[PDB]
């Protein structure tokens, strides 16, 4: 019944795992839950066992397994493996090119599109994710220069069945630097869904300004930072999230010599509007995905 796997070496730790690069008698990423961590394996295993889920911008699943340990027991996801790791790892090594920015940017919309939409590429109905922790260290690098995504332990599936009083604790769920002003504010109109969407497109935002300052398109580059890196400590707390975010309506520097390179510009206006502090005036995942369709010449 047990896929014949030998674990070789510890890539990576989430929230609630451990990621090992291992060898399938090819090569496959074991995601690793402690039994105290069986709530997070499920929520990822009926997101990556969704047919309905497969694109090329999504992580690719193999199967899930229960293993017995002299221990105890723990909870493996079998995935894909992709060797260039995270983008943040990346972005911090490498000055991209405008190339590389727009096969990125492209990626991850398309990505998160899928996600948040109703139906399949093909028009058969599909069941909404949001994801609910996007950022560059849980965005992976393909290969090709393509974004994949990963680390759904708090992604919600927008089921018509879901209570208001269950989305309310829950409460602010992700990282502190990443989320929504209205997250940040607990200002969420938990009545409609949707709501939840324009929050993962405020993180993607803040991911594809990642991505823009360190594209050598903008001219010069400088060493990488994560969003909000001068103004805040390394792990950050809401409370001082919400002072730069929501007080001071703070938001990653655009320096005005970005904007002299055409396409630069068109990135930098989608991703300003992507971060609003209006959860509707953003665009959304889809409209993203068709403005990067448009840099194409
Ligand atoms: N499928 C995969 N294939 C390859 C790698 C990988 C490849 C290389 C390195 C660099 C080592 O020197 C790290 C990781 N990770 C995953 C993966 O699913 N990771 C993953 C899943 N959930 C939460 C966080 C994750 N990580 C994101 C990547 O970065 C670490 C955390």
């Amino acid at each position: 019944e047990l896929l014949p796997i030998e674990l070789d070496t510890l890539v990576g730790k989430g929230r609630f795992a451990e990621v090992y690069k291992a060898k399938l008698k090819e090569t496959v990423a074991v995601k690793i839950f402690p039994y105290e961590e069986y709530a997070s394996w499920k929520t990822e295993k009926d997101i990556f066992s969704d047919i309905n889920l497969k694109h090329e911008n999504i992580l690719q699943f193999l199967t899930a397994e229960e293993r017995k340990t002299e221990l105890g027991k723990q909870y493996w996801l079998i995935t894909a493996f992709h060797a260039k790791g995270n983008l943040q790892e990346y972005l911090t090594r490498h000055v991209i090119s405008w190339e590389d920015l727009r096969k990125l940017g492209s990626s991850l919309a398309r990505g998160i599109a899928h996600l948040h939409s109703d139906h399949t590429p093909c028009g058969r109905p599909k069941m909404p994710i949001v994801h609910r922790d996007l950022k560059s260290s849980n965005i992976l690098v393909k290969n090709d220069l393509t974004c994949c995504l990963c680390d759904f332990g708090l992604s919600l599936r927008l089921d018509p069945t879901l209570s208001v009083d269950d989305l309310a604790n829950s409460g602010q769920v992700g990282t502190a630097r990443y989320m929504a002003p209205e997250v940040l504010a607990s200002a969420m109109n938990l009545e409609n869904v949707e709501s939840f969407k324009q929050t993962d497109v405020y993180s993607m935002a803040l991911v594809l300004w990642e991505m823009t300052s360190r594209c050598n398109a903008v001219g010069e580059v400088k060493d990488y930072e994560p969003p909000f890196g001068s103004k805040v400590r390394e792990h950050p707390c809401v409370a001082s999230m919400a002072d730069n975010v929501l007080a001071d309506a703070g938001r990653p520097e655009i320096p005005s010599f970005w904007l002299n390179h055409q396409g630069i510009q068109m990135v930098c206006e989608t991703l300003t509007e992507c971060w609003d502090h209006d959860p509707e005036a953003r665009l959304t995942a889809q409209c993203v995905a068709e403005r990067f369709s448009e840099l194409e010449h």
